[PDB]
């Protein structure tokens, strides 16, 4: 029987009522308002995989003292041109954030970091911010959904995936628009289709072991 | 790296002290105590499959008032043994129940409805009793862990697997012993061998679309 699962999977997609979403998401709307600099999670981490950490560790000095030796990674000049700013006290307005590459060497963005220092451009500045350096949204907006969207579901909404779960919905593609249904919603249909699933935390299933389902960290 | 999967989960199982366990269980000493009818969770429900539907109803009447139609399957005669008894008021003893075959055909076992009505036989009768029957069990006991395992872990466990997942226990088996870790150590050596894993809650995963592993209902 395993041989008709695209077949029940389609079926299933097909039982959905897409006029009665909860709700729904144009992805060019949500392009619109995030880059996926600030939805993805390593852009919260320090940015080893860009920077020597000596770099890294050379700006946080700068930043702290503002004085002391230069970063030398051509890459660290936007970085040093925000540490230096903030050193002299001089203004940098939302067009730079709106123009710079967003990221901050330590992790986090530049804005959150900027607006940390001069709490009254906080609210000019949250769209440069990260998901994860944003209040909390209200409940049912997207900002909402976002920020409580695992990195699994972060990674499969980014990479346009035709269906993925997050938290206690069901998020289904269908043209260029994603739709929210429940979970309760969700099973039925799955039941409906003779279907039964799981919901994966690591990236992908390769090998089963009695009800564990193994992959490599490292891909 | 996908092909180095089965050395990397050979390597994650032998990173784990196993005079350190948490605690263990010999298989032996499991199936001593545990009749596997009394650990899968479809002995709790109407044997459907294996009576018709109108001989358990027929079953049920006959037990509500001591009277009527007798049914039929030659499949009944000791359902309908235990059901004149409890109607004529004759003492069914332990030893009744060890040569049962312990399921009514309404779900549960005859010797949890046998001590409903007779409270004063109940801890005689425990042990022909389904787990999901008993009382909570002390915190730490095998029973205990078994009855907070879910379907998908009872059917490993009772398929011999070499490991799977219960609430917050890794079981592990090595020889014909099982071996109890906590969550955080089982993760732990997951992160050394380099594996990322989920806990299935479907039988298996055949196609993964986003986040979701999905499986047929019936195999």
């Amino acid at each position: 029987n395993a041989d008709s699962l695209p077949e029940r999977i389609d079926l299933f997609v097909s039982l959905f009522d897409y006029n009665s979403a909860t709700t729904s998401y144009d992805i060019r709307s949500i392009q619109t308002d995030f880059p996926t600099r600030l939805l993805t999670p390593d852009s919260m981490l320090p940015q080893t995989s860009e920077y020597p950490l000596k770099d890294i560790q050379l700006l946080y000095k700068l930043a702290q003292s503002c004085t002391g030796k230069l970063p030398l990674s051509p890459l660290i000049t936007e970085p040093l041109v925000f540490t230096r700013s903030l050193c002299k006290g001089s203004s940098l307005s939302p067009r730079w954030f709106a123009r710079s590459g967003l990221i901050h060497p330590g992790g986090g963005t530049y804005a959150f970091r900027y607006a940390e220092k001069y709490p009254a451009q906080f609210a000019n500045l949250l769209p440069y911010m990260h998901i994860q350096e944003r209040p909390n949204a209200a409940e049912g907006t997207l900002l909402y959904h976002l920020q409580n969207m695992g990195e699994d579901a972060i990674n499969a909404l980014v990479s346009g995936a035709s269906m993925f779960g997050s938290g206690s919905d069901l998020w289904l593609r269908k043209g260029d628009i994603y739709y929210l249904f429940n979970e309760e919603t969700w099973l039925t249909n799955a039941n409906k289709a003779g279907l039964s699933y799981s919901l994966l935390s690591a990236d992908t299933c390769f090998i089963q072991r009695g009800n564990i389902c193994w992959d490599v960290e490292d891909h």
